[PDB]
């Protein structure tokens, strides 16, 4: 019996207590979140800067040990250059009483895109950040996982350029990069939805300024609109919407683009890639495989580099309803199975 398992020292980060393992040196804090806190860490052993999180009370309820088991799997399950996955899992406990909490171990990432938006980026910068964006999200949906939440602050950087994807598998909040299908629900989604956030990020990153906002639901559709331009009766068509659809016959038909107009600066290319990906039509929308092989990549495409999982993403316990107690011996039992 004993407090703590061996080699794990007791230290204060950020004016809360973190039990970390030996080899991890010099934590420093980096973030705190809703279900979790965030600190870096050289892993003597290679030298190497990790980040460590601290999975904050995940045995409090069903939900919250659910959501923790399911983060764990999902970054246990992903294995791509551009998709944040898992170096090591740990926790201090020595049983299932001691059992509070554990650590997830993954690579260090300096910073994300919503903390380097609005400088101006060239097109050759758009084209290598946008390239591994739809690597890693051919990636991911390849697994049957679409993001759903995609967002600048979603995507990690390095000093590099090096980008992977965070937090996929996830009043009036903001919904800036969300889907039209996903806000109105006004027809049923694909995984194509992250290709429109993908859109919203790089019209951004030409432009400097956010493409769409609105106070509500109804003033952002309409910003929408002012882009893609009044759906014609194919798309209306398909809207099981009965309400959305006799509200969008009902408009002012003002046809669609010309997305040279209304992005003045950016290339052909740029602005053809921004047309397929910001398309209404559910089912016209690029996936990320194709929008890998538009010309605006030409520079950078390796289709080696454009891997798909081997297996999709398999949790029989995603539906399950489970106790609190069940839930921690299965993520207890993972944390055991896990190798480094
Ligand atoms: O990226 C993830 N986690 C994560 C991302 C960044 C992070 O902090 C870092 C990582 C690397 N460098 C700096 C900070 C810590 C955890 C992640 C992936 C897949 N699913 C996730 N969840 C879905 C279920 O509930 C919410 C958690 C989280």
């Amino acid at each position: 019996s004993l407090i703590r398992k061996k080699g794990f020292y007791k230290q204060d980060v950020n004016k809360t207590a973190w039990e970390l393992p030996k080899t991890y040196v010099s934590p420093t804090h980096v973030g705190s979140g809703a279900y979790g806190s965030v600190c870096s860490a050289i892993d003597k052993r290679s030298g190497e800067k990790v980040a460590i999180k601290k999975l904050s009370r995940p045995f409090q309820s069903e939900i919250f040990a659910k959501r923790a088991y399911r983060e764990l799997l999902l970054l246990k399950h992903m294995q791509h250059e551009n998709v944040i996955g898992l170096l090591d899992v740990f926790t201090p406990a020595s049983s299932l009483r001691n059992f509070y909490d554990f650590y997830l171990v993954m690579p260090f990432m300096q910073t994300d895109l919503q903390k380097i938006m609005g400088m101006e980026f060239s097109e050759e910068k758009i084209q290598y950040l946008v390239y591994q964006m739809l690597k890693g999200l051919k990636y991911i949906h390849s697994a049957g996982v679409v993001h759903r939440d995609l967002k600048p602050g979603n995507l990690a950087v390095n000093e590099d350029c090096e980008l992977k994807i965070l937090d996929f598998g996830l009043y009036v909040v903001t919904r800036w990069y969300r889907a039209p299908e996903v806000i109105l629900s006004w027809m049923h989604y694909n995984q194509t939805v992250d290709i429109w956030s993908v859109g919203c990020i790089m019209a951004e990153m030409l432009t400097g300024k956010t493409l769409f906002k609105g106070k509500d639901y109804l003033d952002q559709l309409t910003q929408i609109l002012k882009v893609t331009g009044v759906p014609g009766t194919e798309f209306v068509q398909k809207l099981n919407d009965k309400a959305a659809k006799s509200y969008i016959q009902s408009l002012p038909q003002t046809p669609r683009k010309d997305f040279t107009q209304l992005f003045p600066r950016a290339s052909p290319q740029a602005a053809d890639l921004l047309e397929k990906m910001l398309e209404l039509d559910v089912d016209k929308r690029l996936t990320a495989a194709q929008a890998l092989t538009h010309p605006f990549f030409e520079p950078f495409r390796d289709p080696e580099e454009e891997t798909e999982a081997q297996q999709p993403f398999d949790d029989s316990l995603e539906h399950e309803k489970l106790t609190v107690d069940e839930w921690k011996q299965h993520i207890y039992k993972e944390i055991v199975n896990f190798s480094p």
